């Protein structure tokens, strides 16, 4: 009953029907199913948990945590501690084994949350039939209808291809075909110095790989990130051996014979031509929104130049009662940000109020130097035509830094004058991720710098470089720096 | 040859010299006092700084030197420990915090007197150096940041050779073969791990019923004990020590019993850690003189703008009442001085928060399950298990769970409590919440970035709003 695959062909009925099951769809079946809404799920793949979960947040993280500590081990630091050792050795398989056991064990989380929450789940290929109606194809060639009040699409993203460049997943790979390696490239070239690439990049470079990332524009870590913060990342992963190619396009790439992939480069602008040799070629341009074969044309529901499907600020496609949320919908591409608008998707459903702030969706770079932020840059604020003063404290000046001699990068933080409103936070080394939450709260409130730095941060801790930037920010002079 | 000043701070700990940098930037010209040959009182030199040093270089050897790096295909042949290298790493800190003290000082306008402070007036402080020689500061407001000290177990002798107090197990020689730990505590259960992951038999002895010192909950209290027995972290509870003699091949026979009474036995030990709490420490400091009376603990009892009874003199930090932590003596520190420019003067000790930097690591701040309890409070619970959370199981480190506890009526949050790994960076997102005067409700609906170990904070709190998590 709560799993319909291939033989399973009666008829369903349902209050909301989600295609997808992403960190999007996943969660908002499950939060309709708790709120008492009759909840079916379709998802198409072998596992829930969609691009997140299974070539995407947790294997590329469970990568940077293990390449981080051979890189510990492997080099310098354990050293400086005492910790000696003959001879430290990778052994691939092994890490990769540590990778997949995370991601089955998630993956089977969710098959259990279904069905602890009472989900439906519909393992086949989703498409709107009807007004109220989604026919799910199944792997036999059997058919399903699902009779249904609300459809919410959360159909997701795809890797978007470089013209020219076949992606093999051999030795011409995408994010998917990188995180599964089987041998330490020599020499790596990585198109595209997003967020996604430089995570990817730094640990293969860890590893032992040569690696070099080309990008068409002028900066590092994607878009929206600040300038300053960008920059000063930049020359940190440049000492420890990560080389930039930035405002370069890529004008081809040649499969050899003897294996190894020549890739084309020019000046952005034009001129200076040359070429680069690897024996891995990482394509992350980008990704995009996922809609394929889902009967969007026929409902007459068309999509916006970029592939998105547009939604008002209930989440509402053009028809009412069919939803849209996540990575096929605009905003940032990321999974906290799917996940909230499944959740107040639903919740509208029900009969509540819907408002989603994306300038309170924070973004992480997991590398290390962490990179997170949330709220405006410096270079939005000006656009805006904001006032606004500076914060910054270093954490080469913070205790819990300096004691575990790990000290690279800095906290920044944006105040308003008038008022001393904190409206961003920038964090570039150890910790960003977990403390840029702590910022997330202050926004909600619309807290001062003020406020924060009134509120007693442990000793000795990482977020007390958070409490001093922003009493830098309110009273102009932090105490220990 | 005397200096005159607006303030003057006796004692450069985390209160001492927090409050003379603040009051320089304030405008009020400052002098700080300190005996001591460096400057950072207890925390820096013999404190948080050491130990956390050590805690994280034990906690590394012990992932190298254990299953945890071979798991990950990080394999090495022969892992070994240089003490004597770890204890570099550890003094390196300490030798650049404590400088870096020194140039804020000079950066800020702060004059250091180097000698031991008495007060010798209404208005004036003497400070009498190792070789004899004083110096007079005449100044308006004095500040009382004299610290703390070891707090002595009567009849047994703290030598720092075989019979150490914290300032000794933080610099041992050698792993020590076998180790009795007095106190259960904060500070016994961190310095106990780090010597039993560097080799050491380590037994911690603790007259009361729980491990994790004063005001941390019991739940999370016994749950923490388990998973450190686990480690091999041994533990006599409900046992009080009777004595202790220095052998004379060079051990130690510890006698105990059983709390209630009725079980002596004894047993040896290389080396014993006596470490049943810390107390005020304010000798020979001219207070009897003034008619600056103690508290029958040792405290100086000050008033909300933290005056003594004479107006202006004034005591922050471990040598007042409150948490005997490095923050709460900092935030006491900052507010008197801010008060003495004439500010608003506040902290509520309900949102300074606590660690235990052992791995896994403890953290709470506001009220636990006995507090509200004892004060009649009617609560509800919500749990989240780091087993259940995205990034605690990416990086495959699983152990324990995030409580929080809020008030029905309201749905205010009331307390958080975490046990496992980055308690202590999550509790000031816990620590802002509190102050806030933070729903459940709220922290549930913030967004939090994925994946990442403050999302089982979310989920705890949005069990205890809507009564259930989304991933669990
Ligand atoms: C290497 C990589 C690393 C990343 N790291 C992070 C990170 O650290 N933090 C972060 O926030 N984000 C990260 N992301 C981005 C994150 O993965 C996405 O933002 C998120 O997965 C989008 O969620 P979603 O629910 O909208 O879509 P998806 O996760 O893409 O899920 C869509 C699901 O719908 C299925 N589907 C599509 N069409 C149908 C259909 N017609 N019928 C049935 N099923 C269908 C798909 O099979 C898929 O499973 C990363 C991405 C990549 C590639
Ligand atoms: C092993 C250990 C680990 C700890 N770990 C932590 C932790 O992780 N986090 C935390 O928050 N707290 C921790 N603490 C507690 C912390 O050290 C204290 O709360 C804090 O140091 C108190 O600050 P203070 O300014 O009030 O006093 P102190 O740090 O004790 O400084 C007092 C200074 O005054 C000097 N002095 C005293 N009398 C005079 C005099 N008459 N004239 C001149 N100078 C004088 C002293 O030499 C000293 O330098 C730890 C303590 C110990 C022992």
């Amino acid at each position: 009953v709560l799993f319909q695959g291939p033989g399973a062909d009666q008829p369903i009925d349902a209050d909301v029907t989600v295609i997808g099951s992403g960190p999007g769809g996943y969660v908002a079946a499950i939060k309709a199913a708790q709120l008492g809404f009759k909840t079916v799920c379709i998802e198409k793949n072998e596992t829930l948990g969609g691009t997140c979960l299974n070539v995407g947040c947790i294997p590329s993280k469970a990568l940077l945590n293990n390449s981080h500590y051979y890189h510990m081990a492997h080099g310098k630091d354990f050293a400086s501690r005492g910790i000696e050792m003959s001879e430290v050795r990778l052994n691939l398989d092994k890490m990769m084994e540590q990778k997949s056991t995370a991601v089955k064990a998630l993956t089977g989380g969710i098959a259990h949350l279904f069905k602890q929450n009472k989900v439906v789940h519909v393992n086949g290929y989703g498409k709107i039939t009807g007004k109220n109606q989604v026919t799910a194809t199944k792997a036999d060639g059997g058919t399903q209808v699902i009779d249904t009040k609300n459809i919410l699409i959360a159909t997701g993203s795809e890797v978007t291809p470089f013209p020219g460049i076949t992606i093999d997943e051999d030795t011409i790979v995408s994010s998917t075909g990188a995180l599964s390696l089987k041998k330490v490239p020599e020499k790596m070239v990585v198109i595209g110095a997003g967020v996604i690439g430089v995570e990817l990049g730094s640990v293969w470079q860890r590893l032992g790989a040569d690696v070099t990332a080309v990008e068409f524009l002028g900066h590092v870590g994607g878009v929206g990130i600040d300038m300053e913060i960008s920059k000063n990342f930049q020359r940190i992963l440049q000492k420890q051996g990560f080389k930039f190619k930035l405002n370069t396009k890529v004008t081809g790439a040649t499969k050899k014979s003897d294996g190894k992939i020549d890739v084309s480069i020019e000046a952005a602008s034009g001129g200076k031509a040359e070429v680069i040799t690897c024996d891995v070629l990482l394509v992350c341009i980008g990704r995009r929104p996922f809609t394929k074969n889902l009967g969007l044309e026929e409902l007459g529901i068309e999509l916006d130049p970029r592939g998105r499907i547009p939604v008002n600020t209930r989440f509402q496609t053009k028809i009412p009662n069919i939803y849209a949320i996540g990575d096929v919908v605009a905003g940032p591409m990321l999974a906290h940000k799917a996940e909230d608008e499944g959740i107040i998707c639903v919740e509208g459903m029900a009969g509540g109020a819907v408002h989603i702030d994306y300038n309170c969706v924070p973004s992480v770079i997991y590398t290390h130097p962490e990179v997170a932020w949330v709220g405006k840059s410096e270079e939005q604020l000006k656009e805006e035509g904001i006032e606004y003063k500076v914060g910054k404290f270093p954490f080469a000046a913070n205790s819990r830094a300096k004691t575990n001699a790990d000290t690279d990068g800095m906290v920044k933080i944006l105040g308003q004058k008038s008022t001393d409103r904190v409206l961003g936070a920038h964090i570039l080394g150890p910790g960003a991720g977990e403390m840029v939450n702590e910022a997330a709260l202050a926004l909600e409130y619309g807290a001062s710098c003020e406020d924060i730095a009134r509120v007693c941060h442990a000793h000795p801790t990482l977020s007390e470089a958070f409490r001093e930037a922003n009493l830098a920010a309110s009273f102009g002079k932090s105490i220990n720096f």
